[PDB]
C-alpha cells in the first residue's frame, strides 16, 4: 500500500496522430510514443482538395480528464500561416484507448496552396497541460504520385 517506486505511467498518454483519408493510397499515421524528432525529417503527402480527418489516439488511464483541445498552427516556408483549435471534450479513464475525430477538413487546392507545411500540434486541456507537443509535416501536391 506504500509504494515504493512510482509506476511512471501519465494519465493522459498521446498514442498517435492518424489522417483517415479514403483516396490515399498508404498509410498516413505518427506513431506518438516513438520518437518525434524524426517526423522533422518525413512528410504525409495530400492530394490537392482532397477530405480527411485528424484522428488524435490517447489513452486516459487513471484520471477524468476536462475540457481536453487538440491545437494545430500550421507554417509555410518559415512563417505561420493557421491556428486551429478543436475541442475534444472531458473524458474519463478507461483501459481502451480514445481515438478523436475533427471534423471534415479539406487539404488545400491551388498554386498558392501547393508545397510543403509544417504543423506545431498541441493535446492540451482545461489547466493547460502539455500532453504531448510535436511537429509533423505536410506536403501538399497536384497528385498522390
Amino acid at each position: 500500500v506504500a509504494v515504493s517506486a512510482d509506476p511512471n505511467v501519465p494519465n493522459v498518454v498521446v498514442t498517435g496522430l492518424t489522417l483517415v483519408c479514403s483516396s490515399a493510397p498508404g498509410p498516413l499515421e505518427l506513431d506518438l510514443t516513438g520518437d518525434l524528432e524524426s517526423f522533422k525529417k518525413q512528410s504525409f503527402v495530400l492530394k490537392e482538395g482532397v477530405e480527411y480527418r485528424i484522428k488524435i489516439s490517447f489513452r486516459v488511464n487513471r484520471e477524468i480528464v476536462s475540457g481536453m483541445k487538440y491545437i494545430e498552427h500550421t507554417y509555410r516556408k518559415g512563417v505561420k500561416i493557421d491556428k486551429t483549435d478543436y475541442m475534444v471534450g472531458s473524458y474519463g479513464p478507461r483501459a481502451e484507448e480514445y481515438e478523436f475525430l475533427t471534423p471534415v477538413e479539406e487539404a488545400p487546392k491551388g498554386m498558392l496552396a501547393r508545397g510543403s507545411y509544417s504543423i506545431k500540434s498541441r493535446f492540451t486541456d482545461d489547466d493547460k497541460t502539455d500532453h504531448l507537443s510535436w511537429e509533423w509535416n505536410l506536403t501538399i501536391k497536384k497528385d498522390w504520385k
